[PDB]
């Protein structure tokens, strides 16, 4: 059985920037969370990765045909917050200095040990976000990767972000996720 807090202690107990740690976690996670690597629609995968940092365990997404049981309608409550245009970019802004930028405006809104659900481009893209007091995790559970804006090809820190790349952090209520805790669609999901 699979244990978070573990894995969270070894990471930062390790030379490795901020990134690394997450690109580390985030492919671990993606073996057992999505280890079919299915570049799929997202959301699934984006919130077991917050399952998973909660406590509540790690689990395989949905696949592509279980997105029906559960996350065909799970954003619902959120569809407007999506819609929206976010957090934008910055024109010279570095992948780096973003990623800092969302993180910082992440802390100001959430608590220790909270995690939220990342919109990329308007649910172009989904991935997963991590208080641990400090600092942000950001996960992408589905690629393997860390934090990305769903690019072709991977970027370095120091890459330049695209101009209007734009970003929705989504905070879904504890309510929902246990809602979907005590749920036959969860509970039928192979643990670890």
């Amino acid at each position: 059985n699979v244990n978070v807090k573990k894995l969270l202690e070894s990471l930062n107990s390790k030379s490795l920037g901020d990134m690394d740690k997450d690109s580390e976690l985030a492919a671990t996670l993606q073996k057992m969370i999505n280890p079919s690597g299915g570049d799929g629609n997202a959301s699934g995968c984006a919130l077991h990765a917050c399952m998973a940092m909660l406590g509540y365990g790690v689990r395989e997404a949905p696949v592509p045909n279980e997105i029906s049981e559960y996350m065909t309608g799970f954003f619902h409550r959120h569809l407007e917050q999506i819609d929206s245009e976010g957090i934008v970019s910055h024109p010279n802004e570095t992948y780096s200095k973003f990623r800092e930028r969302i993180a910082e405006n992440i802390l100001q809104n959430t608590s220790k040990g909270s995690v939220v659900m990342i919109s990329i481009e308007q649910a172009t893209h989904w991935i997963a976000g991590f208080n641990d007091g400090e600092k942000i995790m950001f996960l992408d559970v589905q690629t393997g990767k860390g934090f990305n804006l769903y690019d072709p090809v991977e970027k370095s820190p120091d890459a330049f972000v695209d101009e209007n790349s734009s970003v929705q952090v989504i905070h879904v209520s504890d309510q929902e996720f246990d809602h979907y805790a005590n749920s036959s669609s969860w509970k039928s999901k192979r643990l670890c």
